[PDB]
């Protein structure tokens, strides 16, 4: 652990957390609970809560991963954001084979009440649907775009708000890093007109998976993100190839500047457990030391 917390110096600059990925596998080994514990403020299940970890065979569900983080989180007094409830990766088989409309409503529908229920009033955010867009912002055809059409996304959000209506509800993706990038702009419009028909999105999650020096685009791409108006942004899935200070140092002022962006995760805690390991985009070395770069985010805070 740093002696200095990034969630307590982003706490007292008016946000609500600075947290990371983390799960069962990563809080009995090595450092990482003690790190969680002294330095974040929030965790997000990097796999627990998944399709494929909860119901591997339909409604014989499995929480045993995910009891055990959400345990873990309320005893050691952090936050949670849910992930993920729809998403065509990790999904099993057996919904992927389902073609027939109202069958498939009905499984997605219980998929999402299931888990939100039994959390229900503990989870502070929920990545409701996740990786919904492809690149030149049309939506991505999955099982859900395809068997149910465009109006899974209203659906998915409205049952989760029956669910539980304390957990903010977001959209989710990756590579909204750019202003002028297409998909940028189109998460935004779809959003808009989503909310206009009152369909209850919460948030946009910018997922933030970046390569060296891409860190400055997000200081007009996060204020483009909030022009959707929904009432949360946050940096969901933050790494930084080369983890250089200078990327990481502008991502934290993009959120600074943006007055609904509630906080920052970061997609792990030490570099051998990244899931891009190669590219050493975390902030924490092999060896459970601070890097360059969280010492730069301390100094940026305080």
């Amino acid at each position: 652990q740093a002696a200095q917390s990034v969630d307590q110096l982003i706490k007292a600059r008016g946000k609500v957390y600075f947290g990371v990925a983390t799960d069962q596998n990563r809080l009995t080994t090595g450092k990482n609970a003690a790190i969680i514990q002294a330095d974040f403020g929030q965790v997000t299940p990097e796999n627990s809560m998944k399709w494929d970890a909860t119901e591997p065979s339909q409604g014989n569900f499995n929480f045993a991963g995910a009891d055990y983080l959400v345990n873990w989180a309320q005893q050691n007094g952090k936050l949670i954001r849910g992930h993920t409830l729809v998403w065509h990766s990790q999904l099993p088989s057996w919904v992927s084979s389902i073609t027939d409309k109202n069958t498939l409503t009905n499984v997605m529908k219980n998929h999402i009440t299931t888990l939100m229920t039994r959390y229900k009033g503990k989870i502070r955010a929920w990545d409701v649907v996740n990786e919904a867009f492809n690149e030149d912002g049309s939506l991505r055809q999955t099982v859900f775009l395809n068997v149910i059409g465009e109006d899974y996304i209203p659906i998915a959000f409205q049952t989760a708000r029956a669910a539980d209506p304390n957990a903010k509800l977001y959209i989710n993706d990756y590579n909204l890093d750019s202003a002028s990038y297409p998909k940028t702009q189109a998460i935004v419009n779809r959003v808009k007109q989503w909310r206009a028909a009152g369909v209850p999105i919460d948030g946009i999650g910018s997922q933030t998976h970046l390569s060296a020096g891409q860190g400055a685009g997000v200081l007009q791409a996060l204020p483009l993100l909030a022009s959707a108006g929904t009432p949360e942004v946050a940096i969901t899935e933050l790494d930084v190839a080369g983890a250089s200070p200078t990327d990481y140092v502008n991502v934290v002022n993009a959120c600074l500047n943006v007055q609904s962006c509630v906080g920052i995760t970061v997609w792990g805690v030490a570099d051998p457990d990244s899931w891009r390991a190669s590219t050493t985009p975390l902030l924490f070395d092999g060896n459970f030391n601070p890097k360059p770069a969280y010492n730069a985010i301390v100094q940026d805070l305080q």
